[PDB]
């Protein structure tokens, strides 16, 4: 029953690295020990130089081979305990204890919680790569569950750590639960519990702040190479780690009418859903304003009629006017001139049947203004045709959060621009 | 089928990726292409449906195995072509005709220019690690050389590529060579040519501007993670990818009196030694300008008598100077009611500690000149806190060359190194001891 | 499931195939943990991989390392551990696993499997004896069960077992391993599994393979006589010896308290000094015959006589009585009060310093010996002028010696004293014959 | 409960006092922890008393014994250990405790006592470098704070300290121990306390002496042959060797892929080695000159001359050019074109295998060696035939004085010129010395 211990999550300017690995040396002189880091730490960790404790240095180095970044090449015993900087070890057996526990279970991980001030509690986990989101909530079958949040050690087969794609990305605590619970593994958090550092790492509150803002960018930058885009909670709360008002769009120029997300198998970034729901309201208030009539239209429309929402894979929005509405509404008429930033920052241009309106400067996330007007009954554009009676009157449709004006028997208009069934069956892309 | 053609550089925004793929399968139906990327090129490549050819993705993926980002999982023969993108495989038989070549001569690699406007040209490189320097200049036994710059087509073992800790990082004209040339492995640059896409990649202007943005940006940040602070030509025409004025200094906080750097078995990086260089060179024009006797002290002098230079293991400049001269000089005594940012932005401060002063090269960067203040007792050169000397050796200064300029040093300067320091100390440099580090601490 | 350490100790620096021993096996598991342990640097370089899960262990002491440096076992951290000889090359992919699960199905602590050299592994019985300093090979009894291995295998056990082990890694390895296993009763099972030899085979040429086997003839000497080995014997009756001859020091050296040191060891007399002392009676009692000097058997060689024909296995040297008044009947014996003298054989002959008798010496350099006691009759009781301080040093009634009688000793016939039951018990005491003792028991007994 | 476990490593088993020793600090304290280690059993029978804190530790392999029975720290269950060598004896109570108390408050790793034999122990410091294989002994300029003791002393420092060195008692103790303290920087601190010396003491006579010092010595030149110590030095001076010489084999033996097996072990030339290589040179530039060969230092002789005036420290050989047209004039050149030449003071004399030059090795058996290497004038040229690069006449238009190797050497005129020439610009001032990571990266 051999176990090596393995620590990632600690800070080089304020670790208990020396007495975490020291106490499972008290209890094993030759306790094989693995501390892997992307840089060698400094101030120097000072670690025993005996052959069965090593430092692994997990980046690219000009004069070192491919096998001296590799973890796994570190590791030769069957399962691997990872141990966050914090905890101590006490009592002996306790590695043993737990791979009784693996053994005798059907969780692929075991985990023991470290008696700090966060120890881990278990936690319900979904990942949909091709929404780009991670749901975290309450664990229904505890003390069976999906991830961990706080302080543990996990013990699994090495075997099953290294074959994952990142198995040691920070921080580790997000990085490997994700990495399980997509593949349906399950993480079984026993009653073992390990004592904290009798001296514990950041002591002072500025420790601890420099220790907190270090991990968040971590996160952040974790989530974003991952493809997570937005971290949401039971509860409402939202972690959003995608586009902005001050940064691109999150996909780029578009070519053939793809975008690039659908060629990665995803459908629409949600940073990028959410910065057009915000302009669709806004642009949408701007007209209600100016007293131009509106309505939805084309896939927008589509959307509003099927779940009262952007369908997940689009990436615009499309609103048909009456042109003779048009110069009731400031931005419209300045658009006619030129490029107009408003006050709000978004963007209003004609460029040349249409208007466009673009979140920001820098994000160009748009809504489409498709002006038409009533020929003689039929309402019609110059550069496909619909009844005017669709218009007169207009129905209350709920859409990307607001309250949305639609052709009446829309349904009806719907099945006229794209064919019977049109709602009832979602062209999913492939 | 013994080569691989491997493309990795390239751009997703414009290329000639497809015709560069279909000009080898032209040429053979089966023979083995990967085209590697980080990320999903967009738009797509559209590459052929066949399995000979493979688009590997080599970042790490949330539904991916390990083996997935490994590029050796995708190459099954005894060797790699790396290929640039803009060039084509037009007369057949050139990959087979580079692997006889490589086999018959001494060079773990062979080359091949391509047609384009920058054909690969062969180079000297140089790489310390000690110094965080690469070195480059013309290849003096052409066409063995240690480096290309320029398009050419590499060819060379799997095992060799794969084994490199960094075997596809970009731009791969330069991180491959640091890597081979490091190992002492030479390229040999055949009298052979590809030909040039047909229709070239980046043929206008702004779309060459975006491609060479986006290559010097990744070229900076594979040079600051290998640890090249400075790149040279010919010994000159430097290039600095280390610390300035507006930055903290490269190794930041000492502890234990043992810089950061010697943990990681180098020297002091180039770009500390020239702001140290500087920094000296300024200070000293300060005090000469104000009237302020000072000599060369410590291993500053030790180093000028050494070599003229900073030791290339230390990390500061310590100057001796009169104590009753101090009030001559502004910023001493400025220094002396607290911390003073001068003109030029040096920070001026006094040590309430070791009753010394420090000059450090901007508010951000803590590369430090200190100032030792003597005051002379009976023929004898003293302080008040903590080696004294004999006023003698001050009697006259003598100009000694240092760190680019000259410099004023005591008199017998090789016995009074000696008193301070043992007997041969200049001949007999304390040279840093990684194995004895690792033991001591 | 299981986790296996290479380990690499069999190989001369000089000439070795230890690189395609350790890719092979990289071939099979690029990140196999492969521990190449030696005693220095070997130079040339071995050049293995420099990667992580290959490490060289060295074993000498050195002034910039700790203690935990030369343990081997901190390179270790796998369950199971093969010890894998140079010549030998990883093909079939798995063979490390179907070792493992044959120790864990079988009762025997140590599993092997031979190599496809000209020499693969066979199964050997083994006796040792710490005691008589004795190694006692055989055939098998229960193949493919032994107690030890002559020849080329790949060995695999516990980490736990084999570094728990006094010496786990003194070379030669199939010498000392399976001392060490037999004396604790461990059992070999021989698998029917055979790992590849080399393709480029260490030690090609005749000389090369010269040089190899004189310097491990070298280490297996050295090691018997660090771990008291003094022979090694085969069925069939071949002996190999590693401590006395004629030409040598003896092994123990000079007694103080009548108790030789090797007795404080728990040992007896080694086998080398027992048969020089065998040769030098036979040798002396065969000069004192040919002269016309009555002998007779006395003392400790007496009381081993009686017991079982032979020396007392603890005793260290021979005494003998002779009759004072033949001493000139004998050349030795003439030269030997005028000084000491060497004689045809090379056996040195003296009269001793301490109290008025001869001395024999196997050589001028090994002095295992033959003490002479002249005797001469008073009135029909053998008596001599000074005595040494031993209870066994005494008078006694001629008649014991009208007439000797045959009794064998030490592979000869040699002459007792009649009624050599009573002689024995009028000095030693009642008894003696069927209570061994040690010589002295207030120290040791 | 005894905090000391006190060790005895140095004595000898022919005669000693470990008797007496044993007993003086069992009257003390009946239940005092007490170690003797040895090698094989002492004999004569040392006869300790038989209670469990006494115990005779054998370090020696055994077929009959688990691993620990031969590791010293399985016998010691105290925080501290006391370092005790025959002769001492323990009267004042409560020694080992102001020992204990001495090293908690102060910082050094080690403290000693003096023991009170005709050898008390003196401070010493000691320089230790394995780069160049040497011990540098000298007078503590901080005593009662030392690097290293001479003499007899009880020593007392944690039993984690001494166990995780490699060597804790390898004999002889007073030479091993601050072999491996010093180079970790450890110091010892001389007490001002003093045990006394043994009632009866050991090895009384004057050839029980002798024959205790004869082992000694050979003790210790074993252990400093085994832990790469080649040179030991008292001030700089009294130099005691410990490698190679005029009779033997050189210490690196054959070079293969010119990497000298010394920079594999991380170090530089042996200090024997360097030694007869300056005796070479001195007396090869000796016999040309009187013979009337120009000759000049050429190559890294010449490159550490500009810049230490001397062999750079992890070199192995020297080389000198000369006149082509001058070799006839020494007559152990001209037998050297017949044929290998032994001159009348054991130095070989040799004509290349091939590449055209001339190799005078130290003796018949130790292959240090001088190469020289002819060149003659082309039209201000000077060049050989075989191929160390070609260059112009004019730098030996004329030769100029240049300390190296302690006598004074002929160099090319400018030669900082002629080095960069021959090195490329700035070497005289940027020696690297080995980098053996580099060294294990590209073999
Ligand atoms: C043992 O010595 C090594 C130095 O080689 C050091 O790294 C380690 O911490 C030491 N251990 C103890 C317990 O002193
Ligand atoms: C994860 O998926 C299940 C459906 O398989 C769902 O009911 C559950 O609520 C999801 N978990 C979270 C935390 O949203
Ligand atoms: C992945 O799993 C396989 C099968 O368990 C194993 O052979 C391989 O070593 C694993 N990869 C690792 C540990 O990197
Ligand atoms: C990989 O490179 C290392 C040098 O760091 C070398 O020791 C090893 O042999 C190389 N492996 C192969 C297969 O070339
Ligand atoms: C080993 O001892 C056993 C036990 O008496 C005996 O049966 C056997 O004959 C001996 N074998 C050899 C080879 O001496
Ligand atoms: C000796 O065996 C014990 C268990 O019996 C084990 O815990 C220990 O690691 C072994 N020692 C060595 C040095 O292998
Ligand atoms: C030891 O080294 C120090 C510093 O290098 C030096 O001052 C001292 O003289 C040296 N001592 C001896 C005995 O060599
Ligand atoms: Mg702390
Ligand atoms: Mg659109
Ligand atoms: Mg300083
Ligand atoms: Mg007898
Ligand atoms: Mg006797
Ligand atoms: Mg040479
Ligand atoms: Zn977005
Ligand atoms: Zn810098
Ligand atoms: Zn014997
Ligand atoms: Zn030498």
């Amino acid at each position: 029953p051999r176990v090596t211990v393995l620590v990632r999550e600690f800070e080089a300017f304020d670790n208990a690295v020396p007495e975490l690995v020291d106490s499972f040396l008290q209890q094993d002189p030759a306790q094989p020990v693995v501390v892997a880091a992307d840089t060698l730490p400094y101030p120097p960790l000072a670690l025993p130089r005996i052959p069965n404790v090593r430092l692994a240095l997990l980046q690219p180095a000009l004069d070192r081979p491919a096998a001296a970044s590799r973890p796994e090449t570190y590791v030769a015993t069957e399962f691997v305990a990872l141990v966050p900087d914090g905890a101590r070890a006490e009592a002996p057996g306790l590695l043993e204890r737990m791979v009784e526990a693996l053994r005798a279970g059907s969780a692929r991980l075991v985990a023991a919680p470290v008696a700090t001030a966060n120890p881990a509690r278990c936690l319900a986990l979904n990942v949909s790569l091709r929404e780009w989101t991670a749901r975290y909530g309450a664990a229904p079958a505890a003390p069976r569950c999906d991830a961990l949040d706080g302080d543990a050690v996990v013990l699994l087969r090495a075997r099953d750590l290294f074959n994952l794609s990142a198995p040691l990305a920070r921080p580790v605590g997000t990085s490997l639960f994700l990495q399980t619970a997509l593949r349906g593994w399950a993480v079984q958090l026993l009653d073992l519990t390990f004592a904290a550092a009798r001296q514990p790492p950041l002591a002072t509150a500025h420790a601890r702040w420099k220790a907190e803002r270090e991990g968040r960018a971590r996160r952040a930058a974790l989530l974003r190479a991952l493809g997570i885009r937005l971290v949401s909670w039971e509860g409402g709360r939202l972690e959003w780690f995608g586009c902005n008002k001050e940064t691109t769009r999150c996909f780029g120029t578009v070519v053939g009418d793809t975008p690039a997300y659908l060629y990665e198998e995803r459908w629409t970034p949600p940073c990028c859903l959410r910065a057009l729901r915000e302009t669709a309201r806004y642009v949408v208030g701007v007209l209600e304003a100016a007293g131009v009539r509106y309505w939805l239209e084309g896939g927008s429309l589509l959307g509003a009629a099927r779940h009262g929402d952007i369908i997940p894979w689009d990436y615009d929005v499309d609103l048909g006017i009456y042109l003779e509405d048009v110069g009731n509404c400031e931005q419209l008429r300045g658009a006619e001139a030129g490029s107009v930033v408003d006050e709000r920052g978004f963007v209003w241009e004609k460029a040349g049947d249409f208007f466009r309106v673009q979140y920001s400067e820098s994000n160009h996330l748009h809504v489409d203004l498709w002006p038409f007007y009533p020929r003689n009954g039929v309402m019609t554009k110059d550069t496909v045709e619909f009844p005017e009676h669709f218009l007169q009157p207009l129905v209350p449709l709920p859409f990307a959060g607001f309250v949305a004006q639609a052709p009446n028997n829309y349904r009806r208009f719907l099945e006229l621009k794209f064919g019977p069934g049109v709602i009832e069956n979602p062209q999913y892309p492939n």
